[PDB]
Formats: structure tokens, C-alpha cells, sequence
């Protein structure tokens, strides 16, 4: 098809380069074409493109793609740390992004347009450089591509080719190839070793490109100078392929297309999807649409239904670039909630697609594993009973009684075989009797019985409901303490280590949280009892727990109220200037703000302030993180966007309008709470 010419004139020296890391998990935006053809996902952080995925949503191939500007004399500022970035989407109904990075010293201004090719596997970035002060002739612009092909930064192979007289910077590892090209070509290129002789180091030592290596292997950085005199506004394209030819050809095809045409096609495809969702009598707002799009963009395009928790690697800029699943893995719990958001938005198709994925997972593993790669292969192996129950609950709500033999029955039988105690509760750290987990188990088994009757399996139905009723009746006896050290000493505890919530029992908190008596730990997750319809919102035991929870783990931030997952949580940054590396201090979860909002609705109260609080917790790109700081309410370096938190916002937003808990299974509610 095309003519490619590979050359090796000068090989980078002093390899293999320094160890690298992943990008900051705080994202300004994320996106992908709304079709299964273009298997490319991108994320933005610190004013630049961060991780890029291909060919699957759990395969990150890039760390960064940023600009370095210099006067070729004194300064060398990195836009990702020396410029203020402002982000905005092309429109309220498209995951296209416009970044405007203005030098902290007001010397330059870089504006970018980022999105993908709806027809091919390539990422597009239109950029224009502006000299705020002085002449554009006094500045040099350099692009720095940091590849981490197939989930690893080490041993990346870099070289340069020319496809149809087009100099493209190539990067490869195993079967994944990337091609970096410019619509106006490169004024100069080089493939050096990270922190050794890469573009960044070269510029810090010469204030201008000195090395011009065209080959390297290891932790590499593909640098290239942009010819400003030729054009201050250019187009950069990053293409993927299973070979040099494919990748390079894809880059040529995208570049040969009309920019505005590709941009509009990308925007329209997303606008079409948005306009397919409920707008709640014109009430639907930008965050609603932003959330739903983000959820839609979190599905793998090969293994449909596989929705990941988050398209980021938490505290990634603090972890070695080794192969990690980060949060781009599939959790039955998170998917369940994401499915409910789709349901509430009107996109029942996505929800069903996710349910079928779970069916697949169950078929391959005989049960629901803690979490799995999109392939369905288990990542971690803890035994979470709520994750065994959620897919059953979803089956009921989607009225997919056809999945009884392959999904419901096997999961229900499993649950009855090991329940009600769980290997670990929803925070994935400790086992025992958890009110949140038991709530899910009772709701799950109730749903299982309903589906069993639909399949005329009255025997199983009876067996399922009896177990559900028995466990429903034991919740208080197993998890409600009346001998607690907090408040009036009466409340649901986070988790009972044994069949006696009043007894003394020491538990070990994860992430270095310490050791405490079970009765000392409270968790807002108890609200799952009312959320699932297992307990009434006005149940005095619920009200009593609420008092203790708000007295011990509620924080009113300048953005609104939020809660900790539980007292002594250590899953977070240890300090304002340190990243999480296994042990720190858990922070506030906007996810829990929404959950409280949903409880308030069940209690017949206005949840508007909770809706507003979540909106304020969102960053400039309308993205909600897993955790926020107590003092400012701003995002931490935890995962973002946290799809579960976005799903919660959608359901809360809609529920606050409809004045009812939209995701509560009526069958359970009418049997235990009504
Ligand atoms: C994502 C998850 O991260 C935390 O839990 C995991 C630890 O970080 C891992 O290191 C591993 O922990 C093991 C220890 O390293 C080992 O020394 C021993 O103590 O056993 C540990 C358990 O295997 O695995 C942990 C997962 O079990 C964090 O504590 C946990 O809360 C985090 N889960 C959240 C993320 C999602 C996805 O959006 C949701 O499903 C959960 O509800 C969240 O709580």
C-alpha cells in the first residue's frame, strides 16, 4: 500500500534509561470514539495527554505526550508543571477537549484540541503556539512522547521511519506498534533514554536539541522539535497497529482526512448518544451528560459489557511503570452501579451488555471473582459476597429471567453455600458479618427467588427466600451493637468479626490503619440496608447509626459534606505532599456524599444539597475522583474519574427529580421495608 523506509544511522547511547512511572490519576478529561471500530482511549492530566489505551481498555501504551518550550537561551519550562491549564469540552454532549495552557510566567500559550479518529486507531491533537511576550521567533517548541507499550515503560523499542516521505517516530513492544507523525513534519527528532539523553535532558543541558538518535530500547522518550516558522499551528497524530505498516498507514489515513470533518464526526457521534438518553423534561445538566458519556467510554470494544472502574492508575505518578491493572479492571460491584446509571439514563442496552459480560465471567470462573481483566481473567481473588449478589439483583431489574441457569442459580447456590459471612466487605479489606454485604445478600437471594419462580423452579425459589428471610432477620443480631463506645453505644458497626456485635473482638485495619475493637469502627456503608430495601429509612437502628457516623466520620468541606469510608481508614495520601504507596490516610469520598443523598431521598427528604455537593467536588473537566481533601474539597491523587461515583451522581440527580430511589429493587423493599 505505502512505501516505508527504516533507517538506523545513530543509535542512542548509555541505555537502557532511568525507571519511569505512570501518570497522575487526576484527569482533566477522558475519551474515545463512540463506536467499537476505533479501539483507542485517551486521558488528559496536567494540561497534557496522559495514558492512551489500545487495543483494549485495559492496555495502556502511553504515559505522556507533552510540550517543552524554550527560548533556546535561558529557560526550559515543561507545560505540565510550569503552565496553568484550563480545560473545556467541545460541547456538553461530546468527549472532545480543548486545553489552553498559559505559562505561569506569561511568556507563551499553548492551545490543544484532542479527540480520536472515529474510523481508525489514532489519537489527534491540534495545537497552536502563541508568544504572549516577545516574538514567536524567540521560542522553540519541542514535543516529548513517553511510550509505555502494553502496560510497561521499560524495554520499549524506538526508531524512525518514513512512510510515503513522512517521517514518523515509531515505538514498539511485542505486538503493539505506535506511530507519531506531524502534519507539517518535524524540524528535528530524537529517541533518547529517559533522564539520560532524552529531549528533556538535552534541552536542560543545551537549551536546544543537540542529540538526534534514531534508535533506542528501554525507558525511552521520543522527542521532536516543531518548526514554528513553518507554522505555529499544527496537527499531531498518534496511531496504533500490530505492525509498522498498519500503524504508519493509519497515521497517513488520519492526516489525509479533513480535520474539522473528523472533529465534527467525533462530536456528532457522541451528541447522538446523549440525545438518546432521558433529559428529565429538560432538566438533565452538563454533569449528567458528562457522567453518562464517561461511563459509555469505559467499556471495552472487544469484550462488550466489560466496564472498568476508572480509566486511571491511582497515584500512578508515584508507581514504577511496571504492569499494573490500576483501576482499568472490572469489578462486579462497580459495574452493577454503572449499570444502574445506564438504566436510569434510559440506555438499557449498555446495562444488559454489562449483565451478559457478568454472565460470561460466571461461566469462566464458576463465580464472581473479586475483579478481573476485561478478558474475564481474575486479577485479585478475595471472596466478596456482595459481588456474588449484585449480578442477580441486576438480572431481576433488567428482567433477564433467561439468565437463570447460567447466572442466577449458580451465584445464588454459591451464596447460600458460604453466606452470610463474607471474605471481605465492599472496601475489599476485611471479612465477617457486614450490614452492607448482608443487605446485598438478602436482596440478591430475594431477587434469585423471583427469577426462579419465573423459571418455574419453585423449589429453589422457596429455598432462596427462606434463606433471605433468615439472614434478613439476623442482620441486627449479627451487626448491630448495643455495647459500643461511641455515642449512646447503639449502632450498626462496620463489620462483626464473630456472631456477636456486642462481644470484644480485635480487627486489623488495612493500609496501616492499626488495630481496634470491632465496636469502635463505623462505616456509612450501613446505609446500603435502606438503599437495597432491606431496612426502612426511619428504622430507629438506622437513625441511631446515622448519629454516630455523622459525629465521627462526617466532614463539612468548603465544597459541601462528605464522609470517610470508616474511622482509621489508611487508603489515601499520608500527607498533602506525599503520594500513597501502601499506607497513609484515607480521605473523603464524594461517592459517599451521593450515597447519603440517596438515603435522604428514601427518608422523604430533599437531597438537593447532596446533588450540589457532588457537582462542586467535580473538577473543571466535570470529572469526579474517588477521594477529595478535607480542607479544600479538591481532588486527591486517587483514581479519577471514578465511574462508580459518576454513576451515583446520575442516579442521585434523577432520583432527586423523581423523588424516589430509582435503583432500589421494589421486590426487596415491599418484603422488608414497605
Ligand atoms: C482497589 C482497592 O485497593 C486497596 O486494596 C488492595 C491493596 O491495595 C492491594 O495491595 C491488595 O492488598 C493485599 C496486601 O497487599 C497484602 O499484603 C495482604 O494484606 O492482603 C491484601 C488483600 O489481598 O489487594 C487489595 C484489595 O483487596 C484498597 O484497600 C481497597 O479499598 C480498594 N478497593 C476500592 C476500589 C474499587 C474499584 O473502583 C471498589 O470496588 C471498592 O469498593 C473500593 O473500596
Amino acid at each position: 500500500s505505502i512505501k516505508i523506509d527504516r533507517f538506523n544511522n545513530i543509535s542512542a547511547v548509555n541505555g537502557p534509561g532511568e525507571e519511569d512511572t505512570w501518570a497522575s490519576a487526576q484527569k482533566q478529561g477522558v475519551g474515545t470514539a463512540n463506536n467499537y471500530v476505533s479501539k483507542v482511549w485517551f486521558t488528559l492530566a496536567n494540561g497534557a495527554i496522559s495514558e492512551v489505551y489500545y487495543p483494549t481498555i485495559d492496555t495502556a501504551d502511553v504515559k505522556e505526550i507533552k510540550f517543552i518550550v524554550t527560548d533556546g537561551k535561558s529557560f526550559v519550562p515543561d507545560e505540565t508543571k510550569d503552565a496553568i491549564s484550563k480545560v473545556e469540552k467541545f460541547t456538553d454532549k461530546s468527549l472532545g477537549y480543548k486545553l489552553v495552557n498559559t505559562d505561569k510566567k506569561g511568556r507563551y500559550r499553548i492551545t490543544k484540541d484532542i479527540f480520536t479518529d472515529v474510523k481508525r486507531n489514532s489519537l489527534i491533537m491540534k495545537a497552536k503556539f502563541e508568544a504572549l511576550e516577545g516574538s514567536i521567533h524567540d521560542y522553540k517548541l519541542y514535543l516529548a512522547y513517553d511510550p509505555h507499550i502494553k502496560n510497561q515503560g521499560s524495554y520499549n523499542e524506538g526508531y524512525v521511519i518514513k512512510a510515503n516521505n513522512n517521517e514518523m517516530l515509531m515505538a514498539k513492544r511485542d505486538n503493539v506498534y505506535t506511530a507519531l507523525s506531524s502534519n507539517i513534519g518535524w524540524k528535528g527528532y530524537s529517541i533518547g533514554y529517559y533522564k539520560v539523553n532524552d529531549i528533556m535532558t538535552d534541552l536542560d543541558e543545551n537549551k536546544q536539541m543537540t542529540k538526534h538518535y534514531d534508535s533506542a530500547r528501554g525507558n525511552i522518550i521520543e522527542g521532536a522539535e516543531i518548526d514554528l516558522t513553518k507554522n505555529s499551528e499544527f496537527e499531531i497524530v498518534l496511531s496504533f497497529g500490530q505492525s509498522d505498516s498498519e500503524a504508519a498507514k493509519t497515521a497517513l489515513e488520519t492526516l489525509g482526512e479533513d480535520y474539522n470533518n473528523l472533529k465534527n464526526n467525533y462530536i456528532d457521534e457522541w451528541t447522538k448518544y446523549c440525545n438518546t438518553l432521558n433529559n428529565f423534561n429538560g432538566k438533565a445538566n452538563s454533569l449528567y451528560y458528562n457522567s453518562m458519556m464517561i461511563l459509555k467510554a469505559s467499556e471495552d470494544k472487544t469484550n462488550k459489557g466489560a466496564y472498568i472502574a476508572s480509566l486511571s492508575i491511582p497515584w500512578g505518578d508515584g508507581q514504577r511503570d511496571d504492569n499494573t491493572g490500576g483501576y482499568h479492571l472490572v469489578w462486579s460491584r462497580d459495574l452493577y452501579h454503572v449499570a444502574n446509571a445506564f438504566i436510569a439514563a434510559g440506555d438499557v442496552d449498555s446495562a444488559n451488555r454489562s449483565l451478559d459480560y457478568l454472565a460470561k465471567v460466571v461461566k469462566d470462573n464458576g463465580m464472581i471473582p473479586q475483579n478481573t481483566w476485561i478478558s474475564g481473567k481474575p486479577y485479585w481473588t478475595g471472596i466478596q459476597l456482595d459481588e456474588q449478589a449484585d449480578p442477580i439483583i441486576l438480572s431481576y431489574r433488567l428482567k433477564r429471567y433467561d439468565l437463570y441457569d447460567s447466572l442466577v442459580k449458580p451465584l445464588a447456590d454459591f451464596i447460600i453455600k458460604i453466606g452470610p459471612k463474607t471474605g471481605q466487605e465492599r472496601w475489599e479489606e476485611i471479612g465477617g458479618y457486614s450490614p452492607a454485604t448482608m443487605a446485598a445478600e438478602v436482596a440478591g437471594l430475594t431477587c434469585a427467588a423471583y427469577i426462579a419462580e419465573q423459571n418455574k423452579d419453585y423449589e429453589s425459589a422457596q429455598k432462596y427466600q427462606e434463606k433471605a428471610d433468615n439472614w434478613q432477620k439476623l442482620i441486627d443480631n449479627l451487626t448491630y451493637t448495643e455495647n459500643g463506645p461511641l455515642g449512646n453505644g447503639q449502632y450498626y458497626i462496620r463489620i462483626a468479626g464473630l456472631s456477636d456485635p456486642d462481644a470484644d473482638f480485635m480487627i486489623n485495619i488495612a493500609n496501616g490503619g492499626g488495630v481496634y475493637d470491632q465496636k469502635e469502627i463505623v462505616d456509612p456503608s450501613f446505609l446500603e440496608l435502606v438503599r437495597l430495601g432491606v431496612k426502612s429509612a426511619d428504622d430507629p437502628k438506622i437513625l441511631n447509626t446515622l448519629k454516630v457516623v455523622d459525629s465521627t466520620i462526617k466532614v463539612d468541606t468548603p465544597k459541601g459534606p462528605s464522609w470517610y469510608r470508616y474511622n482509621h481508614d489508611g487508603y489515601g495520601e499520608p500527607s498533602k505532599t506525599e503520594l500513597y504507596h501502601g499506607a497513609g490516610k484515607g480521605r473523603l469520598w464524594p461517592l459517599l456524599t451521593g450515597e447519603r443523598g440517596m438515603y435522604e431521598i428514601a427518608a422523604g427528604k430533599d437531597a438537593t444539597p447532596y446533588v450540589k455537593a457532588m457537582e462542586k467536588f467535580a473538577n473543571e473537566g466535570g470529572i469526579i475522583s474517588e477521594q477529595v481533601w478535607e480542607d479544600t474539597g479538591l481532588p486527591t491523587d486517587s483514581a479519577s474519574p471514578l465511574n462508580w461515583a459518576h454513576a451515583e451522581y446520575v442516579i442521585l440527580f434523577a432520583s432527586n427529580i423523581e423523588h424516589k430511589v430509582l435503583d432500589m429493587p421494589d421486590i426487596v423493599y415491599k418484603r422488608y421495608v414497605a
